[PDB]
């Protein structure tokens, strides 16, 4: 696990972009080995070794991977300064857009983006999914699926990232069991989070009353103008049983088939 460490006087900090976890993010420059520079996002913390630990594992463990909407990991540093302590930073590559979730909002405004029609609406789905897909065939859950932290890619392409109670399966909630169909509960109302526009879910109802919600059959409504076979897509999402919950690798395709449906 030393390919992924960059020495850390091949980066400077720049302005703060938001705050994740715990943790900043921030923007900086880091030099690559072509000489140029590239601008990147950091994730900068202590709890012991408890916070370092979960910190750098997320890192050690999503490095390896390789995937056009799943981000990737250009590298992990670590700052050792001051009083005789050590801090961990994970290099994440830039994106000009934010996430998802904030541009869906934006564009609700003139100085927004403009009116995101459909099939723009119905590609960020079928991006997901493919990243979704991608992580379900080789055994990772994400355990953290929403358009929060689902950054937008200057080609106008998704990816996930960021590895909330309002967003948990139901059987998660009881048996603290998150499998890869918990997953797939997320991206149904990531797919609604989409579809509205950016409305939070679960209009009404409140976090804590989520759990009797759900266990007597209430699941999120059909948003104005959202099409009937794109909600039934994102309904079986949540049914009851995980079991009979379809799988990344088909909602993929019966989105991919509903876009090419429209003109
Ligand atoms: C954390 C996983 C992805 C990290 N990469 C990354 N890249 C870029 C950004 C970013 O803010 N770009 C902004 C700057 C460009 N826009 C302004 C245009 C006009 F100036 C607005 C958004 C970013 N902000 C994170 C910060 C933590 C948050 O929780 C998720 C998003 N993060």
């Amino acid at each position: 696990l030393e390919d992924v460490v960059i020495d850390r006087n091949l980066l400077i900090l720049g302005r703060i972009l938001g705050e994740g976890e715990f943790g900043s993010v921030m923007e900086g420059n880091l030099k690559q080995e072509d000489g140029t520079s590239l601008k990147v996002a950091v994730k900068t913390m202590n709890s012991s070794q408890r916070e370092i630990e979960e910190f750098l594992s997320e890192a050690a463990c999503m490095k390896d991977f390789s995937h056009p909407n799943v981000i990737r990991l250009l590298g992990v540093c670590i700052e050792m300064s001051s009083q005789g302590i050590p801090k961990p930073m994970v290099i994440l590559p830039f994106m000009k857009y934010g996430d998802l979730h904030t541009y869906l909002l934006y564009s609700r405004l003139e100085t927004g983006p403009r009116h995101i029609p459909l099939q723009t609406l119905l590609r960020f789905m079928v991006d997901i999914a493919l990243g979704m897909e991608y992580l379900s065939n080789r055994n990772f859950l994400h355990r953290d699926l929403a358009a929060r932290n689902c950054m937008l890619r200057d080609d106008m392409t998704v990816c996930v990232a960021d590895f909330p109670v309002k967003w948990i399966a139901i059987e998660s909630l009881a048996d603290r069991v998150y499998t890869s169909k918990s997953d797939v509960w997320a991206f149904g109302v990531t797919m609604w989070e989409i579809a509205t526009r950016g409305m939070t879910p679960y209009p009404g109802v409140q976090n804590h009353e989520m759990y009797d919600y759900l266990l007597h059959g209430h699941r999120l409504k059909q948003p104005e103008d959202c099409l009937d076979e794109l909600y039934e897509i994102m309904y079986s999402c949540w049914r009851t049983d995980p079991l009979d919950r379809p799988t990344f690798s088909v909602l993929r395709l019966q989105l991919e088939r509903l876009l090419e449906s429209l003109p």
